[PDB]
């Protein structure tokens, strides 16, 4: 019953209950006036049962959801607001995130959507202990001590909203603002001041010093040709498309001087000295592969974009390492590591109108390796992918996903932020299905019986290819 889905030990009534919510540019002033459910779209969730305003107990986590949704990789970041209910609020903590189980065990209409019931008067009076409205609580992500909060859209109208920080107001270049805010979660840490870096670097593009690759192994040569090989005319004249490109490249660790699990470009000057050298080789590398791609590119956009990547992987090495050891048998390929977190993840049960969730651990041996995305099975009306609930957690950072249907009945998912893994940086790909109908499936409407994780980009017989590791599941019982 209620005790099989609700956790009492983390359920409670508190006055002036509060959380933090990330805000996209152009709305940081607007939502302080009240929160209202947007016009039709992402909805808070793909799954009907999970429509709602989402927040967290951690203002660094919400921050990461503030970048422009039209420019997820390079775009601007709005801000973080603090939202507070008046009076008493019931936090109702859940042991599972399957909306059909809940509805059964809580004695709810298996007819109506969960988050729809949650906002009703009669639901509040029956679960609220006088607390005026209920909010559901859930673990935020694996590798994270955080808590995700789910507010009913209608009930959320009573929130009072305060500015916690406006990232745009602070007037910096790139996402310097955002990553500086996140680096506060560190009372060793690696906090770099990044305008002292960016200026101190184009002052070092002279024409015609004090660095040493003692200790390291990784070298520059490959990167530059690699780089100069991906950027066509339309890419180089776009910072977003540029970043996507460099995001899926191998060997970025050699600019960044990252190996053996440590940040060896420690200081403002060691790093500044390093990026500079990168910039010119790339400039010197385009007159071998790309047409009229301007050498200004290697001075401007390239630099703006690489800085960003230094900021993603820095933010990662500042977070605790997710527990490395796979607890199931790893598949290795092109230097990675992929493993079902538990044997049970690798089974896709059927006989369900309900939803399921699946965890795959991803590791890497030494140097930062990108994850281009993931490939997913799809049966149009028996096995759909939950856009909203699928994500990748990287040392606790929940990276939300953009999902478009390529097909043959197969679905693709890009992270909305750069993902890298490596020694000390581990990820959890979490996958969620949603079945419109409980019709039946045997593997005679599946084309592939695996989940494909896509790694870095590669050149083989002169053709563009992503390094692919598959993981095999089983649709039985």
């Amino acid at each position: 019953g209620a005790d099989d889905v609700v956790d009492s030990s983390k359920s409670f009534v508190m006055e002036n209950f509060s959380s933090y919510h990330g805000t996209k540019p152009g709305y940081v002033d607007s939502i302080q006036k009240g929160i209202q459910k947007p016009k039709s779209g992402t909805q808070g969730n793909y799954d009907d049962d999970w429509k709602g305003f989402y927040s967290t107990d951690n203002k660094y986590d919400a921050a990461g959801y503030s970048v422009d949704n039209e420019n997820p990789l390079s775009g601007k970041a709005g801000g973080v607001v603090k939202v507070t209910y008046p009076g008493l609020t019931k936090v109702l903590a859940l042991k599972v995130d399957n909306a059909e189980t809940i509805k059964k065990e809580l004695g709810l209409s298996l007819t109506e959507p969960l988050m729809e019931q949650v906002g009703t008067e009669e639901f509040i009076k029956r679960f609220g202990d006088g607390a005026s409205r209920v909010v559901l609580s859930l673990p935020f992500a694996e590798g994270s001590s955080s808590v995700e909060y789910i507010n009913n859209w209608e009930q959320a109208k009573a929130l009072s909203v305060e500015l916690e920080i406006n990232f745009e107001t602070r007037g910096k270049r790139g996402q310097d603002a955002m990553y500086e805010y996140m680096a506060q979660a560190c009372a060793s840490c690696i906090n770099l001041d990044w305008d002292v870096i960016r200026d101190k670097t184009k002052t070092k593009i002279e024409s015609l010093t004090g660095t040493n690759p003692v200790f390291a192994g990784a070298n520059y040569a490959a990167w530059a040709v690699n780089v100069a090989q991906v950027i066509d005319s339309e890419t180089a004249d776009n910072l977003e498309k540029t970043t996507a490109a460099l995001s899926i490249l191998p060997g970025i660790g050699s600019v960044m001087g990252i190996a053996d699990g440590a940040v060896h470009h420690n200081t403002e000057e060691i790093v500044a000295q390093s990026i500079a050298l990168s910039s010119l080789m790339v400039a010197q590398a385009i007159p071998l592969v790309g047409e009229l791609v301007d050498i200004g590119f290697a001075a401007y956009n390239f630099v703006e974009s690489i800085i960003n990547l230094f900021q993603v992987v820095h933010n990662s090495y500042n977070r605790p390492a997710y527990s490395p050891g796979h607890k199931t048998q790893p598949f290795l390929h092109d230097g990675y590591a992929v493993s079902w977190n538990t044997v049970e993840d690798s089974i896709i049960r059927t006989g369900f109108q309900g939803e399921s969730g699946h965890d795959i651990k991803i590791t890497a041996e030494n140097t930062p390796l990108p994850i281009a995305g993931v490939l997913l099975p799809t049966i149009p009306g028996k096995l759909d992918v939950n856009k909203s609930k699928t994500h990748i957690s990287v040392n606790g950072r929940k990276i939300r996903m953009r999902c478009r249907a390529i097909d043959g009945d197969v679905t693709f998912c890009r992270p909305k932020s750069p993902v890298y893994v490596g020694n000390g940086v581990h990820a959890n790909l979490h996958v969620a299905f949603h079945r419109s109908s409980s019709e039946k499936i045997h593997s005679n409407e599946i084309s592939s019986d695996s989940i494909g994780v896509l790694g870095y980009q590669k050149t083989v017989d002169h053709t563009k290819v992503n390094s692919k590791l598959s993981l095999f599941f089983e649709i039985k019982s």
